């Protein structure tokens, strides 16, 4: 099945910058969430999980149809906690009812990365809502208790190579694991609502111990109070991933550029853009607008 991007009727860059701005202003205002972490991290994770159901073999799942709005997908155990990002976006969708669901979930992620001082992420419109029977089954999102071979094979289904995988994993600088939500507990670092290359620095420089948490699962812990999942730690156990981790720990601009490309790609798998579609949009931050 081919999914052709279709621009919301009559809309252009200024319309989508208004949606960006409303997301960004609510991110600033609603600052108490998650012990003052704020909604940035969970909006990034929402964009990823709504895109990461894609299967390159038959073009099922992906960001195009906005299927998270249907109960089979919002109740996926893998999506526990993402309802907080959906509730955040509800008043945004009410103000701007013309935007598609897939366009709003993906734009939330772009807006969060940029407002937290991350790279610019070019973004294209045109996702179209598809019906309930197009919702992908549970079980397409990854397990955290696995090794590097698992991670590498997993991401081939999303058409991601080693560099793209290691870059995308740098989003684990953000937010935290929550025991009741998945079975892991703790932040990955100190700057968890500012977008930086801290994930790579901590992997290489902290003194990690393999411990069991209070849900009886193994995770890596440091005396600073940080953690890594087994799949995070696999990036320094595998020698191919390790080289790339060292590259990003030593070059913040390279990490920003490679993250931007991989994250746009993730958000666009499965979508066919007509030859005469608009060029990708680059939104201005609130700070850049003086707002
Ligand atoms: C092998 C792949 C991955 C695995 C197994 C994995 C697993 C996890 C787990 C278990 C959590 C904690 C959920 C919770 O308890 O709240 C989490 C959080 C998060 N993940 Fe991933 N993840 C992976 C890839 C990614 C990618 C590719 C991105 C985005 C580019 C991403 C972004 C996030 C963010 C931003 C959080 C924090 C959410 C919050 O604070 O509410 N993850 N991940």
């Amino acid at each position: 099945l081919v999914h052709v991007a279709s621009v919301e009727k009559g809309r252009s860059y200024e319309d989508f910058q208004k949606v960006y701005n409303a997301i960004a202003l609510k991110l600033r205002e609603d600052d108490e969430y998650d012990n003052y972490i704020g909604y940035g991290p969970v909006l990034v994770r929402l964009a990823w999980h709504t895109s990461g159901t894609w299967d390159k073999h038959d073009n099922t799942g992906g960001s195009y149809g906005g299927t998270y709005r249907f109960k089979k997908e919002f109740n996926d155990p893998s999506n526990a906690g993402l309802q907080n990002g959906f509730k955040f976006l509800e008043p945004i969708h009410k103000e701007f009812p013309w935007i598609s669901s897939g366009d709003l979930f993906s734009l939330g992620g772009v807006t969060a990365v940029q407002e937290m001082q991350g790279p610019k992420i070019p973004w294209r419109c045109g996702r179209v809502d598809t019906p309930e029977d197009t919702t992908p089954d549970n079980g397409r999102l990854p397990d955290a208790d696995k090794d590097a071979d698992y991670v590498r094979t997993f991401f081939q289904r999303l058409n991601m190579n080693d560099r793209e995988v290691v870059a995308l994993m740098g989003a684990h600088a953000l937010g935290k694991t929550h025991l009741k939500r998945s079975g892991y507990e703790g932040p990955w670092g100190a700057a968890n609502n500012v977008f930086t290359n801290e994930f790579y620095l901590n992997l290489l420089n902290e003194d990690w111990k393999l411990e069991k948490n209070d849900a009886n699962n193994e995770q890596w812990d440091s005396k600073s109070g940080y953690m890594m999942l087994p799949t995070d730690y696999s990036l320094i156990q595998d020698p191919k991933y390790l080289s790339i981790v060292k590259e990003y720990a030593n070059d913040q601009d390279k990490f920003f550029k490679d993250f931007s490309k991989a994250f746009e790609k993730l958000l666009e798998n499965g979508i066919t853009f007509p030859k005469d579609a608009p060029s990708p949009f680059i939104f201005k931050t609130l700070e850049e607008q003086g707002l």
